[PDB]
């Protein structure tokens, strides 16, 4: 009973968690742009009065001719620029001008959101032990109700990016005592049925994400909403590493496990986070992108118990990297084909997920294994905050940025062929 009720509870924490960390992708979702121009702001065509005032792009995001030229001269967008808001009523891109010259501004809020992450695992682990992990989980659900509302009405682009670091510090925190809750009070030989049901509460809060923001077009309103479900949730809360590393054997299973978890965290965080290239609906692909994690993580349990640990884990990621390089790879024209190869793609990294979680267990010896456990967490949250960073390489090409996301988590799945069991 009190087991079944508290799975629950954290259940939803972890939905409402999933949604914080996903939220960026809608909250920062970049709206079609271009030069605020002020023939464009003998009336004629709107399409021709765009031809005379801003110069072709491969419709120029951030270019302008210095006069309405009628059929060099172009010249940056001096007096701002004027948002598409037919699917967003308001984005942080929108709202500071994250475009262009500063594109790398929002990579980089969602690079200092992962460092906040890290940072807050960090702190928390040292606080955990001194502290209650309930007393720490109960400040950590008050810190992200608080630092989400903060950001929310954020008035400058350091202050939300700052209170998304806090928020992202918390939630480290929240998912650190969630689990160690969820592991305290349930039977060894449960542990992997608890560690899918986690990754099942992530799934959901995929496509409740998905709901909240197609409801709430309002990037202000979207972080409120899904910042204040912490408010409640506050409210009724109430062996070394140099001795792993040592060890000559353990050497090649410590790093095939830390470099499994990085490429999971790498490519998870660098995908799941810009949902715009992966397929031209957003809200379609936030809902799938749950949709079948829920089937993927029950088959990857499925297949770990029955068809082995390694082999399935080695499955997991070759698969995301393979379906992430096809999506790449495919004409961009066949939209239908590249969502669905991203969504198996984002599929095969939360089964791969699941089964690291549940494999780096048994890899080392009990008296390592929190060590190795923790190598792996780390190393997974450093792959995190180079997710989004590798997208800056999008520049010279929009496909590179997925070709760097298939082919590390295709190197780490050929690379867990060398697993022991
Ligand atoms: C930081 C991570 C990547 S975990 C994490 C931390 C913060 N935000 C989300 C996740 C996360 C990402 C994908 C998941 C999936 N699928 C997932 C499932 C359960 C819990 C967290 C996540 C780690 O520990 O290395």
């Amino acid at each position: 009973r009190f087991q079944v009720l508290q799975t629950m509870a954290l259940m939803v924490s972890i939905m409402w968690l999933c949604t914080q960390s996903m939220l960026e992708n809608f909250s920062a979702a970049v709206p079609s742009h271009r030069c605020w121009a002020p023939l464009l702001d003998g009336s004629l065509s709107p399409e021709a009065l765009l031809a005379i005032s801003i110069p072709p792009g491969p419709p120029h995001q951030c270019r302008r001719f210095r006069q309405p030229q009628w059929q060099a001269d172009t010249e940056p967008c001096v007096d701002g620029w004027v948002y598409d808001r037919s699917i967003f009523t308001s984005t942080i891109v929108a709202k500071w001008n994250l475009v262009c010259d500063s594109h790398a501004l929002k990579p980089m809020a969602q690079s200092i959101y992962l460092a906040g992450i890290l940072v807050g695992a960090a702190v928390c682990g040292p606080a955990s032990d001194r502290f209650g992990r309930r007393l720490v989980l109960t400040w950590s659900y008050l810190q992200m109700a608080v630092s989400g509302t903060a950001a929310a009405f954020a008035p400058t682009f350091p202050v939300y990016c700052l209170f998304r670091f806090l928020l992202a510090f918390a939630v480290a925190g929240v998912m650190m005592n969630t689990g160690t809750l969820l592991m305290e009070w349930t039977s060894a030989r449960a542990r992997p049925l608890v560690m899918t049901l986690n990754s099942l509460g992530f799934s959901f809060g995929h496509g409740l994400t998905a709901a909240v923001a197609y409801g709430v077009r309002d990037w202000t309103l979207l972080q409120l909403a899904v910042s204040v479900p912490f408010f409640l949730c506050f409210l009724y809360s109430w062996a070394s590493l140099g001795t792993l590393l040592r060890t000559p054997g353990l050497r090649l299973r410590t790093c095939i496990s830390t470099l499994c978890w990085f490429a999971f965290g790498f490519t998870f965080f660098g995908l799941a986070l810009d949902l715009q290239a992966l397929g031209s609906n957003i809200f379609l692909l936030q809902v799938l992108i749950g949709v079948v994690d829920i089937p993927a993580k029950m088959g990857a349990l499925l297949l770990l118990s029955r068809l082995g640990r390694r082999p399935t884990l080695a499955a997991s990621l070759l698969l995301a990297g393979l379906c992430i390089l096809a999506n790449t790879l495919v004409p961009h024209e066949m939209g239908a084909l590249r969502s669905a190869l991203a969504v198996l793609g984002l599929g095969g990294v939360g089964a791969a997920f699941t089964c690291i979680t549940i494999y780096s267990s048994e890899l080392f010896p009990t008296v390592l294994r929190m060590t190795a456990v923790g190598l792996g967490q780390m190393a997974a949250r450093g792959g995190a905050i180079l997710g989004p960073l590798v997208r800056l390489l999008g520049v010279h090409g929009p496909w590179l940025p997925l070709l760097v996301y298939g082919t590390v988590p295709v190197l780490s799945g050929l690379a867990a062929l060398l697993l022991p069991e």
